[PDB]
């Protein structure tokens, strides 16, 4: 069976969930085979080669659709589920609280959220800590607009948003706290990224990074072989990197580690499951919302298939071996 | 059975090798049970707690005996065995060559060897690189004397030895290369140690560290429980720390990592096996050598039992799971 053939049936909704999940799990299984080495000697050689290679490098969905698919604050990162019955809205809030705890946020601090998305964390910190000034930075005008509208509705006076490609942003401004929640995976050059972040810190600042990871090895999110129809469908341009849980420890030229955690992958699995189920529940509404801006029922079905498959695939990835393969890494740093 | 009882039979040579190896393997087995956590979340919590705890802290055998037990240069660190038939003398040289390769030694450099022991590496570099100046640093007068005698016999003019407790040594001198071969395991405060080493480097220097490790977790070399007669017999004062293979990545306040390797534990296992077998072969001579300085056959038997048991135990430790538990970690750093 060719890619063309599988992609044919997928787009037509002719692959049932059972088969789809099975096919994607197999693809992730091959990545694990690729990544695990027989000895720690070989594992470190593999991992350091990856790390060295990084050092050589360098239409938007309507907000109504996003609201029908994601949780209340449209968080687009792994959330944290205390209970079986925890809702996605509760899991968003719990995840925001965990970041505030681990990044040691205190009232009165200046806070920068890099790649802030729809601004759930910016709005959380602004509401919880009235004397903080909170700045989100995003490369999306639509996201900036959404955040400023929400801050207005919430009567928040302590929020601003920088519209910038972070890789190009130049400023003399420093911040007490810099937060990077699942943004670093999108970064082309990571030695240069951490260096830039360090110039926006003082000796009193902390930097908190959260990134999807594998516990043992790093990889680009790209086709494992010629049979892999999934990876390139999800990221057809690519430029998503899955660092190992310890990869950023090798990027301490300009910052120094203070603490290090991981969150088991079942939290991410439950996040993507909640998105998939909500999209499914709101399927008719979603198709209605998208149609104006996409111009045909076929183009709508395509966008929806892509998002739904991303959630179905993410479920297999992060739930693999009960959350003990792909998971979320978190690190706290100070400036050199 | 009490410790007193096992120690009774051990000292009397009443425990055969088979039983001795079995008992020590069991003790290491319990350490593995202690150290491996069920989830990566818990493994990192365990490992970071250990790392944080470190940040809060702060008669000699005649040379003729050492010559009868160890290899030609009296190396007292893991060696490197290419073949089944590689001799300890060859393995010493191979290990010296590996350090020179990984620490990027070049003729003309100033080189400092911290905790240089009987000076095998100092003498190797001095002979191979005639324009290097090579300084060994040791806290032992007997070791200093041995090295200077060997340098004289070898017609080396480029060797000096500092007699100092490294934790107390103050100097303005800097070096192109600093080498630390299985010395850091003896260090009380490691943030402070790496900081001190950094003040002896310039922007052009490199630091190479080799340390015994476990691939997954860190531990002090101390009794696992009340049944453990071994750990405290080997190190009755203690102050040996077995860092995980990645522990020093968290000690980059003052230096920055460039490369990272591990060497499989079978190399160390073959090293301690060679020492044990050579001591066994030369047992009569060894007892004769020690008697003058120890003053009784009983005190001689004690010293020999301690050294032999150390080798028997080391064999079980490093050969465990074909060298994939305890092994040797190596790191290359530059100054911040
Ligand atoms: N170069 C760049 N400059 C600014 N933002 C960028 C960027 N590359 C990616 N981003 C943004 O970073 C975000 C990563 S997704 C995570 C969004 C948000 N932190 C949340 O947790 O929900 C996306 O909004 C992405 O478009
Ligand atoms: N505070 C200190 N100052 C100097 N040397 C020390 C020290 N603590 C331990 N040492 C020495 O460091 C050495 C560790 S054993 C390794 C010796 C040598 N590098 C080799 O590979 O053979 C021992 O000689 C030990 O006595």
């Amino acid at each position: 069976e060719s890619i063309g053939e599988i992609m044919g049936k997928l787009m037509q909704g002719e692959i049932g969930d059972e088969e789809l999940s099975k096919r994607i799990k197999e693809i992730f299984g091959k990545r694990l085979q690729w990544g695990y080495k027989p000895t720690h000697q070989q594992q470190l050689a593999f991992n350091l080669d990856f790390i060295k290679s990084l050092k050589e490098m360098d239409y938007e969905l309507p907000s109504a659709f996003l609201e029908a698919a994601f949780g209340k604050t449209i968080k687009q990162s792994g959330c944290y589920f205390k209970d079986e019955t925890t809702t996605i809205d509760e899991a968003e809030e719990a995840s925001h609280e965990l970041y505030c705890e681990r990044a040691q946020i205190k009232d009165g601090q200046t806070v920068l959220d890099i790649g802030c998305g729809q601004g759930g964390l910016v709005l959380h910190i602004a509401q919880k800590y009235k004397n903080c000034h909170v700045t989100g930075l995003t490369n999306s005008k639509a996201q900036k607009n959404y955040i400023l509208m929400q801050a207005e509705k919430l009567q928040l006076s302590n929020v601003d948003v920088i519209l910038a490609d972070v890789t190009k942003h130049e400023s003399d401004k420093t911040y007490d706290r810099i937060l990077v929640i699942e943004t670093i995976e999108h970064m082309k050059n990571i030695q240069l990224f951490m260096k830039k972040l360090s110039t926006w810190m003082t000796e009193d600042s902390l930097l908190f990074v959260d990134h999807i990871c594998h516990k043992t090895f790093s990889h680009h999110f790209e086709a494992i072989d010629e049979d892999d129809w999934y990876s390139g469908f999800i990221f057809p341009k690519g430029c998503v990197t899955i660092l190992s849980a310890s990869a950023l420890l090798y990027f301490q030229d300009d910052v120094t580690i203070l603490d290090h955690w991981v969150v088991n992958g079942m939290h991410m699995a439950r996040s993507v499951d909640a998105w998939r189920k909500k999209l499914d529940k709101n399927m008719e509404l979603a198709r209605e919302i998208l149609l104006p801006g996409l111009g045909s029922k076929e183009a709508v079905n395509g966008v929806i298939t892509h998002i739904r498959t991303f959630c179905m695939g993410g479920y297999e990835q992060f739930s693999y071996n009960n959350g003990e393969e792909w998971m979320v890494a978190q690190m706290l740093f100070k400036k050199k």
